[PDB]
């Protein structure tokens, strides 16, 4: 009976979810430079620059709690395995809360300068958009329920970080598992990503979203390098999952879920991050202006140590608060001052193999996208179309499949699949 | 095990696609930049300059005639219609025999100015590369069969116009049809095609395969004239999908199947493409080169009349001869002339508009994949992602989807299918 409008109202969705994405990325990057841009008008006085940098973050994020906590708390977090978990039909698409909530309050935080990404507003704004053109436009049975809830979150990704191929393998890997799917739901999800990418394209004419240049190569004998990076990024993937969902219950018991003591919690929270964007900027932001900064190298080795100490006590103090971001970009300038710091002690010890420590950077950025969140597949053509440096392949095989070989050994799940069954453990504890 | 063993030979065959992809265009460009490299050098006697431009392509196409009639028959044409009739268990795929003279076979017959295109010999290179990766690693499967030959095929449109995303959505349209597809089966098929699109990124690092400049927007009260193109070109599609198995009716006549008459007619044939490639070098050719000078705005009207005549006899005199070489960028040149001459006679009928004959160009190049192939959704994420103008995505869509409804309308057959269906009624004809 559906043939062809499936395949129709797919590119409405891909066309919405790169319209509301790059609207998205374009009210944060206009709130972050009249953040920075009310600084330079008090530039005379000291103290009076350190409090519009506070209190223009905290009402910024204040504004961004509170409509999640009142309107739709189901955005806080990243959003991924609330997508993830509605697929599976275990949580509710409530478009009509999420959509205005997940955006504006998602400016808001992002805007404000909390060290949160893109990429969980954009998939969930993503699933929510698809959701919409199922119910304006009437269409019958879950194999258009859940054809357009893949579209819309693969074309979130697709849109986020302008990565067509990783926002396809993102869903592949992640929300779908080892089933027979038909060609029509196949179809459909790549006209969305594609509908996804031409309206960020369009308004995004820009190549290497993540700019470095391109670097040196990794010749055969350097490649044992990459595989003792995948078994440092491989150890810190489980532990560093065990400091999300473990202050994930560690702030949630400064406030008890009253919600004006969670706003409260997350204006500190959040002005404290615009605090740190005058006074240390490479310690806060979502990430994104660090990268390059730290792959061609310009820090020390005890300013990129404390950056990876300043940089996890506040990706954890913004992710698990509940607010409205993600995880990917505060992890993969997580992963590149890792990587650098890596590649920086890899140069002394082996001056033979002429190193550079830049490749351990773009190597190890998506190596936490592997063993963190277990998507190696996803994580190394994400770094590939964000870093234009398709010569660094062999070293992300290496220490991708090195990371998530690991991560599976020590004993680890995917973050977002942990923090879904901590929801649904919690949803589940009401309804005796 | 099992599963995963198939997913790391798709990084296996989708690296052998992307590097001899890579391997036949730069041989392609070698054996161009030679016999052209001495067409200077005799800048004596221009009537001996006409004996050393004819004469050097036609041994070089003699050579690809004489590859083809002798060695692999299957090598003969595109290619597509004998990877696609591998898929439904109908054609062998003979990669001991086909995959070396389908490259120095191919490198011969583009190599002399012929009017082929790489995307034939490099869908049939790529689809016996993962039948080549399945014999030398034993495997045992017929579905682990298929999704090795899908993988190569789809990473042979990827390292040939650098389009993964028209790499994936050509064998959907055009080479598989609807079933219960599982997941490691599509993921194998991503795997390769990213893996080759890696492997052309690191030695070709244009951003845009055809450069036009950045064409101007089409506003949406101009928007119609893009429907009566699509309404022509459906028109005329179905017409030169009768001209192409014309051609190949008519051209076997000169031969019934003698290899001396087969590569003495194809040197005639590829001498004068070597012969009108230099007196008139916007006629012969594969075709990548006057798309940037028609969307320019440099011919006239009477000189793309000429131009699209000549290239639409040479198309025929070529493709229909049994070279091993494709037709997609043939025709896209040939899209690409007939969009510029109606921007041209709608750029003096309606100056109101405020047109130009480069968005009627783009918008035309890949409205004959549409209606000569009828792969809809692949020619607009072909022609845009090899020129980068997405703001020109619904005037690709009307003059797209709206060639197709008069191509059925018309009663055409897709070319590929339209070959295939030929190829096995001959093979079904002496056996039974
Ligand atoms: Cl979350
Ligand atoms: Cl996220
Ligand atoms: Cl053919
Ligand atoms: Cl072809």
């Amino acid at each position: 009976k559906t043939p062809l409008a499936i395949l129709f109202m797919a590119a409405v969705v891909g066309t919405l979810v790169g319209l509301a994405a790059v609207a998205f990325d374009k009210g944060v990057a206009w709130l972050q430079n009249q953040r920075m841009g009310a600084l330079v008008h008090t530039a005379d006085n000291y103290p009076l620059l350190l409090t519009v940098a506070f209190l223009a973050s905290a009402v910024l994020a204040m504004f961004g709690y509170f409509l999640v906590r009142k309107y739709a708390p189901e955005a806080g977090g990243s959003g991924i395995p609330e997508i993830e978990g509605a697929l599976e039909d275990q949580r509710p698409v409530r478009w009509w809360r999420v959509l205005p909530v997940k955006f504006f309050g998602g400016l808001g935080t992002l805007g404000g300068g909390m060290v949160l990404g893109r990429e969980g507003p954009t998939v969930q704004i993503g699933g929510n958009i698809g959701r919409m053109v199922l119910d304006i436009f009437r269409l019958k049975g879950d194999e258009a329920r859940h054809t357009l809830l893949a579209t819309g979150a693969a074309a979130g990704l697709a849109a986020a970080f302008n990565a067509p191929l990783a926002g396809i393998l993102f869903i592949i890997e992640e929300m779908r598992p080892q089933f027979r799917y038909t060609l029509i739901s196949i179809k459909a999800v790549f006209i969305g990503v594609i509908m996804s990418t031409i309206m960020y394209r369009i308004f995004n004419h820009e190549v290497a979203l993540i700019d470095v240049g391109k670097l040196s190569d990794a010749p055969l004998n350097t490649l044992w390098l990459y595989l003792i990076l995948g078994i440092i990024f491989g150890i810190f993937g489980p532990i560093f999952n065990k400091w999300v969902l473990g202050m994930q219950d560690l702030l949630h018991r400064v406030h008890g879920g009253n919600i004006t003591k969670w706003v409260l919690m997350g204006g500190a929270i959040g002005g404290l991050c615009g605090l740190l964007g005058f006074v240390a900027p490479a310690t806060s932001g979502g990430g994104f202006n660090l990268i390059p900064i730290a792959t061609a190298g310009n820090f020390s080795m005890g300013m990129l140590v404390f950056i990876f100490v300043a940089r996890v006590i506040t990706t954890l103090l913004c992710f698990s608060s509940g607010a409205p971001g993600g995880i990917f970009a505060p992890m993969l300038a997580l992963g590149t001052v890792l990587g650098t710091a890596f590649g920086m002690v890899a140069v002394e010890l082996f001056p033979q193999y002429h190193l550079e420590a830049g490749t351990f950077a773009i190597a190890g950025m998506g190596a936490l996208l592997a063993a963190s969140i277990r998507a190696p597949l996803t994580g190394i053509i994400l770094v590939l179309e964000m870093t234009d440096n398709y010569q660094l392949i062999l070293p992300m095989i290496i220490t991708g499949l090195g990371a998530t070989l690991l991560a599976q050994f020590t004993g680890g799940k995917p973050l977002y699949s942990a923090i879904l069954c901590r929801t649904l453990a919690k949803q589940e504890a009401e309804q005796l």
